[PDB]
């Protein structure tokens, strides 16, 4: 019982946590007891469903008030009061890596989480080193160990922290550890992270994508109204439109979209965050859903009515519409979403990006025709699909499992 103990810092926002407490129940299931280490007044953050999990699941509350230098004092008492057996491991997720030295003077060793694909850091890396800083327009600059498709273009030099070319955060982030988890599987990244351990010299194993259990609050509509609505279309019909909660397209490019879907014939469900397309609601009768606040995304991508996902590309986003068979009409906005477009349109083949500055309502109108007519990407997506239904991808079990076995010798 309790092989070892092994530590979990996660990072709370972004969507950080959440991964790191699927990441805590997978590593527990073997035979570990794994501690999340979290400022306390965050507790509330953590649902009950992790803290009685299991016995093998534990969260560690550091007294914070409301910058970081608290934390780094409450992990010190905290790793020095401690009387149990030395933690075999402690997984740092790469944006609290700033607490690495803390586990270093301990002994502990770090292992770096990224809750992240791996495209983004690989091609971020990439272009580091080809320094795409430099380039000039109409010059295409392939990254060498990458794919062709992943090539640099000068229109990537634009992207709405640190730009293409520029040192990722990661590199240091990771520095100091001995290894590299990735929230993603050899399924859907294999070439990159392969990429990623051979640039950083550590083994770097994907053991997701950690999608909430099922995968395996104020709205305009209900999840059962949704459903309904869902259940009134045809098979593979309709196009679910979310940018997401962070960031969106620019005012003048919603209107576009909205005058698209108003010519369009095609259903849609089209979910807006606090704009609002006034009257496209009474327009299109009930053609389409515009859905206000949040909507049931899981439960809309996983119904066969979907045929399309007009999505930022967010890698939670990507990865459940991947894990769904749901091809992706991509409309990356910022940061990592410009590299998850180009794995799903031109590496996996599963999607395609908005083309053809801003886009008007001719190049929309083209992209969700083109999209979801393609017969090609469908049957690609939903063969891929096939490694996620039946339960967690066996990449990631195995990867996972062979972490297991390389941090316990």
């Amino acid at each position: 019982k309790a092989t070892g103990e092994i530590f979990v810092v996660p990072f709370f926002g972004q969507g950080h946590l959440f991964p790191a407490m699927e990441l805590c129940k997978n590593i527990s299931a073997h035979n570990y007891n794994v501690t999340l280490i979290i400022p306390s007044h965050l507790s509330s953050s953590i649902p009950s469903t992790f803290s009685n999990h299991s016995s093998f699941i534990h969260v560690t509350e550091i007294s914070v008030a409301a910058q970081n230098l608290q934390m780094g004092k409450g992990i010190k008492s905290f790793l020095s009061a401690r009387s149990g057996t030395r933690p075999t491991c402690v997984v740092i997720d790469v944006m609290m890596s700033w607490s690495k030295e803390i586990f270093v003077d301990h002994e502990i060793p770090v292992v770096s989480f990224s809750t992240s694909g791996a495209t983004a850091s690989a091609v971020g890396y990439g272009m580091w080193k080809a320094e795409v800083g430099n380039m000039k327009p109409g010059e295409i600059r392939e990254i060498p160990g990458l794919p062709k498709e992943m090539a640099v273009t000068f229109a990537d030099l634009s992207r709405g922290s640190p730009g293409p070319g520029q040192k990722p955060r990661w590199v240091d982030e990771v520095d100091g550890s001995i290894a590299l988890l990735i929230n993603t599987c050899d399924d859907l990244e294999h070439v990159f992270i392969n990429y990623m351990a051979e640039q950083t010299k550590l083994p770097v194993w994907g053991v997701g994508p950690l999608l909430p259990e099922q995968f395996w609050h104020k709205s305009n509509y209900t999840e059962d109204e949704v459903v309904q609505w869902l259940e009134s279309k045809p098979r593979e019909s309709v196009i679910y439109i979310s940018f997401g909660s962070e960031v969106g397209p620019t005012i003048e490019e919603y209107k576009e979209l909205a005058k698209a879907l108003e010519e369009s014939d095609q259903p849609f469900i089209w979910v807006i965050q606090p704009y609002y397309p006034d009257g496209l609601d009474v327009t299109v009768g009930n053609r389409g859903l515009i859905i206000t606040g949040w909507a049931p995304q899981l439960l809309i991508l996983s119904h066969p009515s979907t045929g399309g996902f007009l999505s930022h590309c967010g890698w939670n986003s990507t990865a459940e519409a991947i894990g769904r068979g749901v091809p992706i009409l991509g409309w990356p906005i910022r940061g990592d979403q410009f590299d998850n477009a180009k794995l799903v349109a031109y590496h996996l083949k599963i999607g395609h990006v908005m083309s053809r500055g801003k886009f008007t309502k001719d190049d929309i109108t083209s992209g969700i025709e083109k999209l979801m007519k393609d017969e090609k990407v469908h049957k690609q997506a939903k063969e891929l699909s096939k490694e996620f239904e039946g339960g967690f991808p066996v990449s990631s079990v195995k990867a996972l499992g062979a972490f297991v076995e390389f941090i316990s010798q």
